[PDB]
């Protein structure tokens, strides 16, 4: 499912992401925009053999099991396919663990490079939240 900007903002807020670990909603929406372009079905394989899954492009080396990433850790205890669902709950619960991991949202390279230090509020502007 391809989310609309405000549609995603509301679902994320509803799932407790607004200000989670100090990161405003604009940050999460900006990250989803540049990571998957709001598409739950997005996947991207990496050179080390791992794959990034879903709306927040969660990596298989540490966070989920795809049975094809040697060395993988499955810290979120979920098969990676679960991250491709239209219901963002799984992606959100795993993201909460990642952002609590110690590096904050810098764990998402697109956030660090295209959201960090920008007016992320613009991503939630105009939305009825």
């Amino acid at each position: 499912k391809v989310f609309g900007r405000c549609e995603l903002a509301a679902a994320m807020k509803r799932h407790g992401l607004d200000n989670y670990r100090g990161y405003s909603l604009g940050n999460w929406v900006c990250a989803a925009k540049f990571e998957s372009n709001f598409n739950t079905q997005a996947t991207n394989r990496n050179t080390d053999g791992s794959t990034d899954y879903g709306i927040l492009q969660i990596n298989s080396r540490w966070w989920c099991n795809d049975a094809r990433t040697p060395g993988s850790r499955n810290l979120c205890n979920i098969p990676c396919s679960a991250l491709l669902s239209s219901d963002i709950t799984a992606s959100v619960n795993c993201a909460k663990k990642i952002v609590s991991d110690g590096n904050g949202m810098n764990a998402w390279v697109a956030w660090r490079n295209r959201c960090k230090g920008t007016d992320v509020q613009a991503w939630i502007r105009g939305c009825r939240l």
